[PDB]
């Protein structure tokens, strides 16, 4: 019953106030996640606002504001000094990392809409985001939304991997988790960014896998002009999560996929996971994330393929898709099992 | 609630975030005015005239559409059921997002006490000022002009505290062609903008500016001009005088620095008390949470009513403001 064109003034007032307040609630979800408040609420059902501020050493008036913001749209409820879970708590907390991504991660982009849309401004580095914050969010995005399909694909491999390469390795956690599952395995993380490599190297060394897992800074799109090509022949498992859209547009993807197939000639399975562009969902029925993901990429000047466009590119790129998993639901996102 | 209702509500909160930034942007880019005027627009046409990246332009319009502010029929965009309300309050959205977005984005870093020394938050001064012009004009002007009309005299020299763009002083000089104007602002940027705008409009011989902190108004030098001032105005910054003890002193210093002021017009939003969380009108939560985050005391209306006398002033008229949280204009003597 959602799409009315005629409403009363009172209704229009309430709706616009909700849109306003939703903005603050939205930012609060990620902030409350980061400050530990969503985990307290989830675990205990309630908490005490002063007691929370004191234990975490937080400016109490702003803590009250954070919780009021959440309460303004029904995520929590305030009752005296107490905050209890509200009707939408479970759902909001489920998707907290998407909110964090939207706000803490990509806030500066969407805030700068007026300066980002003008063509005269769209050269070189024209927007800013928070890499540390995006990295914070993506860990849970990876774990909450992609892991079941990822591990289901790893379980149906039909062989034990001995050397695994991961494209866009980020924190290096995927490679670490792999090493945990397959004790004897070696790992190769490829990433185009210095912070990622360093962060990943540190974590790897700290968790005791400095002997099994290494890294190389490189562009996966131009993987054939990298300085670690001699190690590639040993790789029998390839993984690539949350970055496949960077290989687009179509013709670049085709080439990149060919290059990957030639560069990793002994890879058996290649597990490829990403979010994709949706078509024809009504404006008033967009689920969580979809709009942020698509509008964010349009603002950054980055093309996002549909699922159908991935489907249609694998054969030319040298790969056969033998299984596909739908993700629930991070917009329309999937894991392809390629060989 | 059912699980479907919860999904839908959380999706609305997410998309609302995007619609919310888009209101302010659509304002700046001229899309809201064009929609007010014609009732519709063409996404291609608009993108081409404004030389904008069209796929991002469609995004902006689908954000607005996602919550009922507009509706899309292919490339045609028509005003939606919530257009008039949102357009009305567009400056508030702009303020929250383009002005103050970076403060609320950094919530996790701003709340911890160890982080709250020195320059611990950032806002966009240019953007805030952009919004503030319309906030002042749309929300405060009617009460401001009503107070001017009922002053009981015609001013000769007006001083404006936190003068910003200089617009309020310009408009007063338009109403009272013989008036001398003086603007006090703490920001060099405001002083520069105001001097430029005044000089450009032809009022450079009538309106001057001095950089100064209105809280310590007694410490700003102005060639003895303060003593000639017979009308004082201060909009949208009075809460900066607080807490109470500081306000009492600043009020007493203003009284002393401006001995010949007859009326002092003091306009501001205030902290509300007891509004139910799910019934919060537009702005209230942003205004109050923003200042709580910034460490800035915000008084209630009653706190203001209770401070004037000890501050050396008598309140003689009060005006309610329409639909800007709880906002008022006091007239003081
Ligand atoms: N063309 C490219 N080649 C290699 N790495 C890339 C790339 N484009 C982006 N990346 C890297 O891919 C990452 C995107 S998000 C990382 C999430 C990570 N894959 C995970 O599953 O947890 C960033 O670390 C970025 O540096
Ligand atoms: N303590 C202080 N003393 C003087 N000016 C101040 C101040 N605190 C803030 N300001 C200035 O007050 C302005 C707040 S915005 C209000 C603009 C103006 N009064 C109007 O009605 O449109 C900014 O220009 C800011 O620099
Ligand atoms: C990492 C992120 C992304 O592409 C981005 O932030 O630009 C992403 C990719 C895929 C699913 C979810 C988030
Ligand atoms: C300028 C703003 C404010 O207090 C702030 O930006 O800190 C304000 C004050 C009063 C009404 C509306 C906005
Ligand atoms: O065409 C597809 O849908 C997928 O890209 C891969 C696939 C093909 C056939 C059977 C399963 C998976
Ligand atoms: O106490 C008040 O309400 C205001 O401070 C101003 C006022 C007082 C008395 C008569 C009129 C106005
Ligand atoms: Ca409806
Ligand atoms: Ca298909
Ligand atoms: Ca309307
Ligand atoms: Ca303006
Ligand atoms: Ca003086
Ligand atoms: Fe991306
Ligand atoms: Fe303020």
């Amino acid at each position: 019953s959602h799409m009315s064109t005629e409403v009363s003034e009172a209704q229009a007032r309430r709706a616009v106030a909700d849109i306003f307040n939703s903005t603050l609630a939205s930012s609060a979800i990620g902030a409350a996640w980061e400050l530990g408040a969503l985990d307290e609420l989830r675990e205990n059902g309630k908490l005490d606002v002063s007691d929370f501020a004191v234990r975490h050493d937080l400016h109490e008036p702003a803590v009250v504001g954070m919780f009021t913001a959440l309460a303004s749209v029904g995520i929590v409820r305030r009752e005296g000094a107490t905050v209890v879970v509200g009707p939408y708590f479970d759902e909001a907390n489920h998707h907290r990392s998407l909110f964090h991504w939207l706000n803490q991660g990509s806030g500066e982009l969407f805030r700068r809409m007026p300066q980002v849309l003008p063509n005269e401004n769209r050269t070189g580095k024209f927007y800013q985001r928070d890499a540390g914050a995006i990295s914070y969010a993506c860990r849970e995005i990876s774990e909450r939304y992609f892991d079941p399909a990822f591990w289901a694909a790893v379980d149906g491999l039909g062989y034990t991997p001995t050397t695994v390469a991961d494209l866009g390795s980020g924190s290096g956690e995927r490679l670490i988790q792999i090493a945990r599952r397959f004790p004897g395995v070696r790992g190769l993380g490829v990433d185009i960014a210095d912070g990622a490599i360093a962060m990943a190297e540190k974590e790897v060394a700290a968790k005791g896998f400095g002997d099994q897992i290494s890294f190389v800074r490189g562009d996966a799109r131009t993987i054939d002009q990298v300085s670690a090509r001699g190690e590639f022949a040993e790789v029998d498992l390839l993984t690539c999560f949350m970055m496949g859209h960077e290989f687009w547009p179509r013709e670049n993807c085709v080439q990149t996929l060919r290059k990957l197939r030639a560069a990793f000639p002994n890879v058996r399975r290649f597990l490829l996971g990403d979010a994709t562009r949706t078509v024809g969902i009504p404006d008033r029925e967009l689920p969580v994330f979809t709009l942020g993901f698509e509008f964010g990429h349009d603002m950054m000047g980055v093309y996002l393929p549909t699922l159908d466009e991935w489907d249609g590119v694998f054969e030319e790129g040298g790969w056969r898709c033998v299984k596909k998993h739908a993700i629930d639901s991070l917009s329309v996102s999937v894991v392809f099992e390629l060989e």
